[PDB]
């Protein structure tokens, strides 16, 4: 059947914004996973947890009689999806379960592990999450195997359907680079938002950069990949070793005895896939990577010999029995056992990327570090482990249950305790006035506040007002936060705040983070005045200030937006076009179509746009809160066409008289284009939608002034 | 940016059921259309419409300085997609104004008259439709040149997105039959559920079959399509010639000056296409479809002109000036009026098909008799025009305002008034348990409401268990209903009634319609009952017992299902597989993904399957009401192999010993290979999960059993 799709396949996508609709969900709407959570009994799971480690099922029979090598694979590969610039990707939806990723190359025979896990599932219904247990999994894996962890978190809900994460362009698994869509340009520069090498692969490919051997340039796509997934040098040798420390990989036979992955199987085949005619095609025969490598000598307990082997041999080049290449030591006795003959021992074996620990010059001194020191070794993996397993998780208000870990991490964006009276509605009441008493604009006010609250992206839950990060590096000097206005702002709500703070007795006091939001609710108030009409805009307390030691300014630089269609901001040129990037936007910020709309619409006529520009400021009475920027972008009256200057900035002239009335960029024209987006647009536009417009834009400001208020949930 | 489509494009696809959501509809959950509508000042809305049809706009100038044939082609095609076989299409949901309609070929140009429409719908806002005003329109155009109509229904509320329609393989626009996607087998054999001839047109080629101009053959296309759009003869030519007596084609230079179809145009158009390189563009220089014909001497009134042209001339076959083929009267004076040069005048001038109504011997009966007796015509037109503008508008209890026809029209599958009081709680109560304790049994029951209430289509709002249709033919015959054990449970409801309504004073009674329901909901609290569960099911009454007489078999036959998965049921062998014609069905049922897995997990273990089929019936205590489908099915000791009789059924295994536990269809399977759905069948098969089952199989039930209760709206 021919789809929208097949006819125009560049049209805007605004079915990303109508993901995780209550349509899909089968939970009741009012079904809280916390509360289900809170109720589990999270000692008997880890018991249960516990024996399965050691029940071998025969249709995908354990390793060495302990499948907690493929269970930490499975952990590591739920959380290793994950991808700073964008927040997606990561363990905390679940979507392993989900095409693509359950079908990926890399995820390969991870279908087993996760079918290894339905009978617990069953038993814990909706108490334990699919996301929960795959990282909870992994961790009791560990500690069977002599490993103590740093802890857990609950409290990732389930998702229903696949979320539309951009993987690549690529037509082809595992293509490698220079092709037609390549993720490569330049000197081996991997494209943002992307996080790992080649289509289907969690980071790095096994076998070397596009397939060369090379420890010493594995080591570089490592290094980026690994820190495209915010982690540095010391955790991802941890994280490494530690992982290989356990468990082995599975190449027994050529990969051309692999069939269909899962969401290309057959229907009996009941959701798993990867069958393989190998000899009995599991177990001692399986295949899944094609490599067949097995670490160390305990493969199923906790030990120090990952390095000790690293070290202590010269390595050889060689094959293993599908064809990869992989790496065998030189002169070793077969000191590693078997997965299932206890007769056969096997000689040291390693990875590529396993020799870039020793062979790049910055790993080798952190792996000497570790193989001298192995209680360092074990911390640092320990703990990155938990980074890696809870780093889109968000604020730590978030965290569930009983194994939560007290110390607080510098990757968490922290936020102190409140530990004072907050303000009340009267002290709500005078604040709004002091301020719009200060002088501060509608534009400036409004500005501010989104500047503040705008950062934050559901996708990994970080970012928001709460902090009042905005007043620290590098926010602050963010060019889409317009630095010298910004700091005029700041200066003056500081001296307001110090001087409510000030007079009052009790402990009360205002944070800055409150102030700058309360101020954007003040600046709103005050437009709905300016147009006519009564309006009151919600206000929740409670934010707390964050200091700059609190925050960590390379991992922030990822939330700096480069594009901002709210404020008819870019950066620079890029190829992707703007409409599309706001889309983007509206879904990190979890708006609907209809939010995005009218969102759009009220910034415009408040005067939100970076440096002024009066692009889609279609009103004469700018800073009033009207439905102006939909009546005139519908207005038939008005012809519009790109400047010859730029193709990317029209004007819009009167149709009869060829008088310049407005000027606009694609993001605000795109809203009397696509035809969904004008469907919206016409309600707002029409003669009985002013008071609709307002309470939907007062709701929509209330909503993202509120994204990260999980202290609130 | 590669997608899961991309992957696996024979995936099923379940956004088709998550369509429609509230994530995408600006209006708040509570809008409520009818109420708006009902307080429209219609009459207003119809004075501006009718000052519209003579205020040209210079942008898109009006022939004849009339918008009149416009506005009648614009709501002709927004009616004209309407298919009887799936009910989808039509005008009632206004998506002339989406994708991909809004760009189809034979669409072009009445982008601009939607866009004419503008301002009245802007003045008006929310209490009219787009959906209403499209046909509103076109009504009012017929009345102000003179032509008096049958009358006119609001209540189509909008959409806002695109509705997922099979409109044909084809991946190129027009494309004439015999491709690699063609529409046609056989001896010229549309496929179903299709209704045109080309994709993108609305139901013939004008120039004749894949453009051969021929009349008589042109003639056969024209009845094949017209009666998969529910139109008989009679009804064909009143609508042929009632709209063709008005307006003109447009085709005034080369196609090749035509630009982009408005999706794939510049943003710049504001959401218009076919910008045209020809002279001035629009105008005396439209061009729309390539011809360029005028039909009648005064295209701006009603009259008999266009019988008396077809008939008082011979045709010769000529080309307009963009090389369509078309035809011009020999020997002619020039009598028809130009558009926009008074002192030009031109020939007749016909379509093919409109020579059709001559040259085609049933056809041209029909024609000479309206010819001799135009009072006859105008009945017929304005009888077919209603049906053509409301045909998917759904019982007549949907239709508002105050032009809406009193007179019951047979194809409107009428349904008598209500003139007694109706039972009461305590009256279901007796009832339910007479109908119990006359030994019907839980599958009995429970399949004959099914099959009463799940011929419903939310596509025209046809079917469903209102009527008690099911005891009349021809749906008393169908295969999926099983005649004779429907006979054998509809006598004995019928005697349950009898005696219920003989016992009562005052006038109160009960219809067959409400007591098969009844009935239904007994067999469901029965079926709980035997799983240990008390419930209640909810039950409404008002429904009515329509006749035979009140009842079109022919027109019927499109609501047989031949595909009911959720009866296990394929009456024959098709090319699309199973699993996609249940997710069709769930569709046309108005179902989510959880309400069609919940509703087909327990309709298996209460009896449901036609034939008493075991396929599915993943059970031990069948008729008890319970959640042992989803338990069953995702139950890892169970392999599942296709049987070598039929690769469509599949036999359940256990694994260890090969003892023969269950067989299934790709329907049953369907639930524990796709990734989404066995998501959800993970849900209802967790060990917390029997009272959630009950509650949302009764939730699902219920909702089936009032999908056609708009007199309770
Ligand atoms: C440069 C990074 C990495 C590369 C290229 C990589 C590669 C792989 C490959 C190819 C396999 C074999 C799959 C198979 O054939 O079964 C595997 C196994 C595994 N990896 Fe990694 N890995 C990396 C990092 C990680 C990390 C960070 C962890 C966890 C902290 C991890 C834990 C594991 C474990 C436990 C196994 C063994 C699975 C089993 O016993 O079934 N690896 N690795
Ligand atoms: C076999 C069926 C039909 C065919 C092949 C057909 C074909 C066409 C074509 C090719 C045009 C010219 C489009 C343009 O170039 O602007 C047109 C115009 C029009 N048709 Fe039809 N038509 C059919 C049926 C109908 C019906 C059922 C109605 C309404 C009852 C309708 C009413 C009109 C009107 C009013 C115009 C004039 C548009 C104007 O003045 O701008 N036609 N038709
Ligand atoms: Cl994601
Ligand atoms: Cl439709
Ligand atoms: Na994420
Ligand atoms: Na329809």
């Amino acid at each position: 059947g021919t789809s929208n799709r097949d006819w125009w396949p560049n049209q805007l996508d605004l079915s990303i914004l109508h993901r995780h609709s209550s349509l899909s969900d089968p939970m009741g709407k009012d079904f809280n996973y916390a509360q289900a959570f809170e109720k589990l009994d999270l000692a008997a799971v880890k018991r249960d947890l516990h024996a399965l480690m050691t029940t071998s099922q025969d249709w995908w029979p354990a390793d060495f009689g302990h499948y907690g090598g493929l269970f930490i694979r499975m952990a590591w590969h739920s959380a290793g999806t994950y991808r700073t610039a964008d927040g997606r990707g990561g363990a905390g939806e679940g979507q392993q379960r989900f095409a693509p990723l359950n079908s990926w190359p890399d995820n390969a025979n991870l279908d087993k592990a996760r079918r290894l896990l339905w009978p617990i599932k069953q038993k814990y219904g909706r108490a334990i999450s699919w996301a929960d247990l795959l990282i909870l999994t992994g961790n009791v894996a560990l500690e069977s195997m002599g490993f103590k962890t740093f802890g857990f978190a609950g409290g990732r809900a389930d998702t229903w359907e696949p979320e539309d994460v951009y993987w690549g362009s690529e037509k082809i698994w595992l293509e490698l680079s220079g092709g037609p869509n390549s993720r490569y340009s330049g000197d081996r520069q991997l494209e943002n938002p992307l996080a790992a090498v080649e289509m289907g692969l969690i980071y790095v490919d096994p076998e070397g950069p596009d397939g060369n051997p090379d420890p010493v340039a594995a080591a570089r796509d490592i290094r980026d990949t690994f820190a495209r997934m915010a982690m540095n040098d010391e955790e991802t040798v941890a994280l490494i070793a530690g992982g290989h420390t356990f468990g082995k990989t599975h190449g027994a036979g050529p990969a051309s005895n692999v069939g269909a992955e899962p969401e290309a199987a057959g229907i009996e085949a009941q959701g798993l896939g990867w069958k393989s005619a190998y000899r009995t095609g599991k177990g001692a025969d399986a295949i899944t990577s094609g490599l067949e490598v097995t670490w160390t000598t305990t493969p199923t307990q906790w030990s120090h010999n990952f390095f000790e082997n690293l070290f202590g041999y010269e390595w050889e080049l060689t094959k293993s029995p599908a064809g990869a290449h992989q790496w065998v030591a030189k002169g070793a006795d077969a000191v590693i056992p078997d997965a299932f003959d206890p007769s056969k021992k096997h000689r040291p074996t390693m990875l590529t990327t396993d020799l870039s620990l020793r062979f790049d010059p910055a790993y080798e001194k952190i792996s000497r570090r570790f193989h001298e020191n192995p209680e360092q070794f074990a911390d640092a993996f320990a703990r990155a482990w938990f980074k890696l397993t809870h780093r889109d998780m968000g604020p730590r208000a978030r965290y569930l249950g009983p194994e939560v870990p007290a110390e607080v991490l510098l990757w968490q964006d922290p936020i102190p305790a409140v530990d004072h009276p907050l303000i009340d509605a009267a002290d709500a009441a005078e604040l709004k006035a002091k301020v719009l008493a200060s002088g501060l604009t509608v534009s400036q006010l409004v500005s501010t506040a989104w500047a503040a609250a705008s950062t934050f992206r559901g996708s990994d839950k970080r970012g928001g007002a709460n902090g009042a990060r905005i007043r620290l590096a590098p926010q602050k000097d963010w060019e889409a936060n317009q630095p010298e206005q910004l700091a005029a702002v700041l200066e003056t709500l500081e001296a307001i705040r110090t001087a409510f703070n000030g007079a009052q007795r009790g402990g009360k006091q205002v944070s800055l983070a409150d102030l700058i939001v309360l101020a954007g609710c003040a600046g709103v108030e005050q437009a709905a005045k300016n147009a006519g009409h009564a309006v009151t805009v919600p206000f929740a307390p409670g934010r707390a200030d964050a200091s700059q030691e609190q925050t960590d300014v390379e991992s922030m630089a990822v939330l700096e937006p480069v594009a901002d269609g709210f404020r008819n901001y870019l950066k620079g040129k890029y190829r992707v076009p703007a409409e599309v990037l706001l889309v983007d936007k509206a879904q990190l910020l979890t708006l609907s179509a209809p939010e995005m709309t009218v969102l759009l619409g009220g910034l415009r006529v408040l005067g939100a746009n970076v440096g002024q520009s009066r692009h889609g400021v279609f009103t004469a009475r700018e800073q009033a809160l009207t439905n102006d920027f939909f009546v005139n972008l519908l207005d038939m009256g008005t012809e519009w066409k790109p400047t010859a200057a730029d193709a990317d900035v029209f004007e819009g002239r009167d149709r009869a008289t060829g008088e310049l009335k407005w000027t606009g960029t694609r993001v605000d024209l795109v809203f009397g284009s696509h035809s969904q987006l004008r469907a919206l647009a016409e309600v707002y536009g029409s003669a009985d939608a002013q008071e609709k417009f307002v309470r939907d834009f007062v709701a929509v400001w209330n909503k993202v002034m509120n994204l990260d208020r999980f202290d609130l949930a």
